């Protein structure tokens, strides 16, 4: 079986992109976004706190006749950006695209971080990590994709993501019609419970391509592209005005300013990030100072393709035993 689903912007930026989920019997839709960097299917509920819910489609378990308290369960998440949510766990029917799987564990919050109750576009996510990585206590639970695994034609998934426009995420498929050339595969280390694979290298604009590994995640949950220090220093000097500001959090920019563009490798491939695709916009409403898209992982510990990086290819999610991923242009 094969599962097919369109996934749209949340705003004008790109900040994230959602995707419809239907949750239960009958069905209850909301708008998950899906996130490579992590192992939890967490909703807003009828069970978080009423303070903490601002404009979202919650589940409401009591309304699903598949819908089952899986007894003393528990999770606890927080996110790289100091986000958290917790919650208790129900099992019930969950369908993407029309590709349906029974028995999913369904994390429903009681409780959310202010950056999740502020995002009234955003319902929940939908992880998309290896399953080593699930929160649930004292049972660890699979995710969707783990789920869904044995039942798909292919073990695949793909992300196409779109610039300023809606994109589509496939599984159990490749859609060759969806980028040109040849998919370039790339091994992937899950021993962090991560899609981490190794680039082999970067160019800024038109200058050489400097080989170099940069190890780092594949994580359609993260806006950004977190790159060692040296390699942002090489990119950022490329702008005339650019500086790194401490009140800002990175690096900021002219917004009069045209950006480079910036390439990174796979393999022997090359996939070009347009310079467009960097330019995150004014930092306030009215600034003349604009945000960049690529920012040091120095602060953060490990290297992040985020969705300005993935957003400029066709990638493939390979779970098969000896997992892979694919890059390709498009
Ligand atoms: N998208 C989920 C996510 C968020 C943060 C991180 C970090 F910061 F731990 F690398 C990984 C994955």
């Amino acid at each position: 079986s094969t599962g097919s689903a369109t996934t749209t912007p949340i705003d004008s930026l790109d900040d994230a992109y959602i995707t419809p989920v239907q949750i239960g019997t009958p069905a209850q839709t909301l708008n998950l976004d899906f996130d490579t960097g992590s192992s939890d299917l967490w909703v807003f509920s009828s069970e978080t706190t009423a303070s903490e819910v601002d404009g979202q489609t919650i589940y409401t378990p009591s309304k699903s006749t598949t819908a089952k308290l899986l007894s003393g369960a528990t999770w606890s998440i927080s996110y790289g950006d100091g986000s958290s949510s917790s919650g208790d766990v129900y099992t019930d029917t969950v369908s993407v695209g029309g590709l349906t799987v029974t028995g999913q564990a369904v994390e429903s919050a009681k409780k959310v971080s202010s950056s999740f109750t502020e995002d009234s576009t955003i319902d929940g996510l939908l992880g998309l990590a290896f399953s080593t990585l699930n929160t649930v206590s004292p049972t660890q639970q699979k995710t969707f994709f783990d789920n869904a695994k044995a039942s798909l034609d292919s073990p695949v998934f793909t992300a196409d993501l779109g610039y300023h426009a809606p994109g589509t995420y496939n599984f159990g498929f490749i859609d060759t019609t969806a980028y040109t050339g040849s998919i370039t595969y790339t091994a992937v280390s899950t021993k962090q419970g991560f899609w981490e694979w190794t680039s082999t290298g970067y160019a800024v604009g038109s200058g050489t391509f400097k080989s170099t590994s940069i190890d780092g995640i594949a994580d359609t949950g993260t806006t950004l592209l977190y790159l060692p220090a040296t390699v942002v220093s090489a990119y950022w000097a490329q702008v005339s005005g650019a500086k790194s500001s401490s009140s800002v959090g990175g690096y900021v920019f002219p917004c009069s300013a045209t950006l480079p563009s910036f390439t990174f490798g796979v393999g022997s491939a090359r996939i070009v990030i347009p310079g467009d695709y960097i330019d995150f916009g004014p930092i306030s409403t009215g600034s003349s100072s604009c945000f960049g898209g690529i920012q040091s992982s120095a602060g953060i510990g490990i290297n992040i393709f985020g969705d300005v990086a993935l957003k400029a290819a066709f990638v493939v999610f390979n779970g098969a035993t000896t997992p892979t991923l694919g890059f390709a242009s498009k």
